[PDB]
């Protein structure tokens, strides 16, 4: 299978992020694509590839235009208020709020942000556009007629919802990707999110759309980011009705109960009738990744990639998150061994 | 008149402020209230006195259960889990969020919490705790039958609404003391905000209520913190229709501007028929603010006294914002010069 990965995604490389009370470096930092990229290869998967550029049209059908304005001059506008930091928002459009855009940097970057843990820095914009396009050029493979590829993203994407960037994520590639599938003929699709974490992101854009499922497994939002969705009632509104589907699980989750929630997910995805699926890999539910409290072990992402290509339909596998250890490469690549194998 | 003001303001000392992307010394720092105190000594209010210690009663009237459940041990909780910093929030129930409320820490100080730029230190409930107490003796010196005290407040009070803390505010002193004033048998209260910024914690808190008329002028939210309510627009909602007046002002705005909505405002609270207005007092419409754009000399703050206090009613002020320069001391001084005088 094709790995699709731009070395652009260097551009983002900030220096701070808020965790802890505290401005540290990123747990999102450029080594982690280094690490991953030399493990998928090490696996086999040398063909390797940068994606084409693209421009917005895919992207303008699943974010707020305004939104992607926004993200484009957000670095210029914050330093030319004369801001000595990178840009991190403060105030937020909570409960009982109006619900009007502010005209300034300060209120728009809160505007438009579900998570302060996230800070604009110069290039992201840049990097986050080269990571919409290894997803995109991944989904074209799909649509040409393959049956996997991998889009190594960097920045992920699957926290970034309509019109908001947060837990580390700019520009959702998966929704991306998923839009490219159905601009390129399909008509329904799925997402299938196994990052630790909720897609908030992918859930928001996709709540009242029936044309695509999604689907996430991750830490229950009781006790776990982004804390604000991913609960079991949410099922989907309107024409999403049915089409959302939450496998919030606690702490300590091994792959016996989770690969159990798989299975449902994979039955649901199935019962749709979507001629692909587009999942979202994060490897952050290793049982020594730094921030999430999942048990898996290595060898159960072969499983997990093994289960998910049984669905017996077409795989774009789309990097999210994945932290700390230098087993994140290796459990990647477990992935794409369970797909190909 | 009698100041009220506790030594136990000090307990709110937090190291840090997350402002302009970097974690800084905190603007609303203890020695604002010294510099405050020492000023109005200095013009002859020297009938200072502590507040007796109260606890609940009041305050559960305006603010919800949970969130004075979760500031009583939001500190411990933050110490517990590991985290090295002081307590700043960073995931918001924003846009098309779970109404659910977390359980662990971290989930729970975003659902509480309106604005990232204020960390929760050790001393920080009992400093509130502290500051609500002088805003009730003063309340209860009006309802006594003084026609002026003055509560010499820190922590401030007003971004604090029903449910939430931020811009470095915690209990809504303003709002108990309204409450107090209404709990010893007033039907109608006004509470005049003049501070810089919105009291977006005072309307929240009084939005439906038509027991108590809010009145603020401040920074257009469009570009001012808190930037998420404050445009003229918002009037109130169910028994609270009519019953809220903003008054949003541009960059540079001076007394000559700024005077005619105090005078709009003061027509609407006659035509109200408040029997006392409890006067949000910050101080930070100085020219010489270090966070905000309006540009009110010295003089000005004996005319707002002295206007303010010829609606013929009795007034409670009570300290909110003014940053930076020991004037602000001269300042609130001279509010107090032109409602005694
Ligand atoms: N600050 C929490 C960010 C979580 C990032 C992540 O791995 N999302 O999948
Ligand atoms: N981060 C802006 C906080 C300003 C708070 C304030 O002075 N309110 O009156
Ligand atoms: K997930
Ligand atoms: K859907
Ligand atoms: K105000
Ligand atoms: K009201
Ligand atoms: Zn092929
Ligand atoms: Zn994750
Ligand atoms: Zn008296
Ligand atoms: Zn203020």
């Amino acid at each position: 299978m094709r790995v699709i990965f731009s070395e652009d995604h260097k551009l983002r490389n900030a220096k701070t992020e808020l965790y802890g009370g505290e401005l540290v470096p990123p747990f999102e930092a450029p080594f982690r694509a280094e690490w991953i990229l030399a493990a998928v290869k090490e696996a086999g998967f040398d063909d390797v590839v940068a994606p084409a550029r693209h421009g917005l049209e895919t992207v303008l059908k699943v974010h707020d235009a305004g939104y992607l304005n926004f993200l484009e001059t957000a670095w210029d506008r914050w330093k030319a208020a004369g801001y000595k930091g990178e840009a991190i928002a403060t105030s937020f459009p909570v409960r009982r709020t109006s619900p009007r855009i502010p005209t300034d940097i300060e209120g728009q970057i809160g505007y438009y942000c579900n998570a302060a843990e996230t800070a604009i820095s110069p290039g992201t914009w840049e990097a986050a556009l080269s990571s919409m396009a290894s997803a995109i050029d991944g989904a074209d493979l799909i649509a040409a007629g393959h049956k996997a590829a991998f889009s190594l993203c960097r920045p992920p994407g699957h926290h970034a919802g309509i019109d908001m960037f947060g837990g580390y994520c700019f520009i959702n590639n998966a929704a991306v990707a998923a839009q490219r599938l159905l601009d390129k003929g399909a008509k329904k699709i799925a997402i299938l999110d196994v990052d630790f974490h909720h897609g908030n992101g992918t859930q928001d854009i996709f709540y009242e759309r029936g044309d695509v499922f999604f689907a996430s497994l991750h830490g229950d939002p009781a006790e776990a980011f982004p804390h604000f969705l991913g609960y079991a009632e949410e099922t989907g509104k309107g024409a999403g009705a049915g089409t959302t589907a939450n496998y919030p699980m606690g702490r300590g989750t091994p792959y016996s109960v989770w690969g159990e929630a798989l299975t449902d997910s994979l039955k649901r995805i199935a019962a749709f009738g979507a001629e692909a699926i587009v999942v979202s890999l994060g490897v952050d539910t290793f049982e020594q990744d730094p921030i999430s409290f999942f048990k898996l072990t290595s060898p159960d992402y072969i499983t997990m990639g093994r289960t998910i290509a049984a669905s017996g339909v077409p795989l774009l596998v789309v990097m999210e998150g994945g932290y700390g250890v230098p087993e994140i490469g290796l459990n990647v690549a477990n992935v794409l061994k369970g797909v190909a194998g």
